[PDB]
């Protein structure tokens, strides 16, 4: 075996690096960021993933920056990071050592459908509080992620334990300055961003999160776009043509997409029968044409549908004791503190 023995800086903590030692490098992921790799430290033999990414002198990472801010249980963690040289030692990269997740919420809806299965309400309810979880603390720093989906959507099948990852499109948006139009995945990507509004929200990823909410409900993609004009025609054929103040309100740049008024299709009539109604309420107010009228992640996590992970004597189907989903924190609840109230149950108080 060939050992690894480098000097990496700790994500959490004052800037001061240490020796750290890696073995049985493997590549797991490869992406628009770089690549992925997986390993076994010399210490305590726990499994850790390195994200390489080219790096430049021109600038700083942006990743980086926003990623050692970030302290969450539904968020992998940065261990630490450091810089190697591979390409004549003349460029330098940048390396990653985060938290290693076996699952990802993809793999795991993709084995019920292949199995033309339907993937229960329980794992439903706790991968999307888990996702608005995470959502309220990126968003209270004003970070938005701008790459909800299910492949960034890390899972522990034993435990549940949710994780978001891919931190390289996220961005802290400030108002009045303008960002990119064309981002996040086709199949989840927010009607603001198709109708080419540069001025939004931290809410497309409500939007993004309320399109893997009905993924997990339908056991396929609620709105598949064949192009990129053709994923709004997938929104009209459920949600119907958006009214003049509809379209106002997402701040669109260059308009007129000339399309037919086909009016909105029920709710309750798009997913499966015996469908729970608190799911579907969930999903009404997560997919608006509205930025505004969308729900907010801890509003989300106060919903109707997420009252089972409250009840003091709720459990995995495999027996095991559901994950930490009430220790909020005063960086959290900053949003809107009297959620706590509904949040926080009296057995966990
Ligand atoms: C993209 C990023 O920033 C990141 C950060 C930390 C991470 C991972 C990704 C990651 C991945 N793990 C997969 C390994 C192969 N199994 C079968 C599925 C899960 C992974 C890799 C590429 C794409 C998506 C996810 C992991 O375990 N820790």
């Amino acid at each position: 075996s060939k050992v690894t023995t480098v000097v990496a800086t700790p994500g959490q903590g004052p800037d001061r690096p240490q020796e750290v030692s890696y073995t049985d490098t493997k590549v797991i992921g490869n992406g628009s960021f770089g690549v992925v790799y997986q390993a076994k430290l010399c210490d305590s033999g726990e499994l850790v993933a390195i994200k390489k990414v080219l790096q430049d002198k021109r600038f700083k990472n942006r990743e980086l920056q926003i990623m050692r801010k970030l302290d969450h249980c539904n968020i992998v963690r940065l261990r630490y990071f450091f810089y190697s040289s591979g390409e004549k030692k003349d460029e330098v990269y940048l390396n990653l050592v985060l938290d290693y997740v076996p699952e990802t919420v993809y793999r795991v809806a993709r084995h019920y459908s292949r199995a033309k299965q339907t993937l229960p309400v329980i794992y439903v309810k706790l991968y999307m509080y888990q996702l608005f979880r995470s959502l309220a603390y990126i968003h209270s720093f004003g970070i938005c992620h701008r790459d909800i989906k299910p492949q960034n959507l890390l899972l522990d099948p034993d435990t549940a334990v949710l994780k978001l990852c891919d931190f390289g499109s996220a961005k802290q948006l400030v108002r009045g300055e303008p960002n990119v139009s064309y981002i996040c995945s086709r199949y989840y990507r927010a009607p603001e961003l198709i109708f080419g509004a540069t001025d939004y929200t931290s809410s497309i990823d409500v939007w993004s999160a309320g399109c893997v909410l009905a993924e997990l409900l339908l056991g396929q993609p609620i709105f598949p776009g064949d192009s990129g004009v053709d994923q709004l025609v997938e929104i009209i054929k459920v949600l119907g043509t958006p009214t003049r103040e509809q379209i106002r309100e997402m701040n669109p740049n260059y308009t007129e997409f000339k399309f037919p008024q086909i009016k909105a299709h029920p709710w309750t009539k798009v997913f499966r029968p015996r469908t729970p109604p608190e799911a579907i309420a969930l999903c009404s107010r997560l997919l608006e044409y509205t930025p505004t009228a969308r729900l907010t992640p801890l509003e989300a996590c106060a919903h109707s549908f997420f009252d089972e992970l409250r009840d003091p004597n709720v459990k995995l189907p495999n027996g095991r004791d559901t994950p930490a989903l009430f220790n909020f924190t005063t960086q959290e609840l900053s949003s809107n503190p009297p959620l706590a109230t509904i949040l926080i149950p009296p057995h966990a108080r």
